[PDB]
């Protein structure tokens, strides 16, 4: 499913990410775009040979299983495939893991070097949220 910007922030505050560990909305917004251009079915392999899955990019080597990465621990406890359903449950549930792991929103590489210091709230101006 590709998502509206303002469809994507709903979903996102509904499963509670607004304010989640004090990121606001705008950043996981933010986030989608550039990480997957806000389409649940993303994919893209990364240089270590994980692969980043769904609408933010949850890689194969910590947090889900695909079957055909070393190493992976898969600490979301799920099939990498589930993170790119229309419904972004999955996505939700392992993405308030990572960012609790020690670094915050900064685990995410496009977010740190696309989205933070910058007017984020853009990202949600004109939705009716
Ligand atoms: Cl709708
Ligand atoms: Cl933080």
């Amino acid at each position: 499913k590709v998502f509206g910007r303002c469809e994507l922030a709903a979903a996102m505050k509904r499963h509670g990410l607004d304010n989640y560990r004090g990121y606001s909305l705008g950043n996981w917004v933010c986030a989608a775009k550039f990480e997957s251009n806000f389409n649940t079915q993303a994919t893209n392999r990364n240089t270590d040979g994980s692969t980043d899955y769904g609408i933010l990019q949850i890689n194969s080597r910590w947090w889900c299983n695909d079957g055909r990465t070393p190493g992976s621990r898969n600490l979301c406890n799920i099939p990498c495939s589930a993170l790119l359903s229309s419904d972004i449950t999955a996505s939700v549930n392992c993405a308030k893991k990572i960012v609790s792991d020690g670094n915050g929103m900064n685990a995410w590489v496009a977010w740190r070097n696309r989205c933070k210091g910058t007017d984020v709230q853009a990202w949600i101006r004109g939705c009716r949220l």
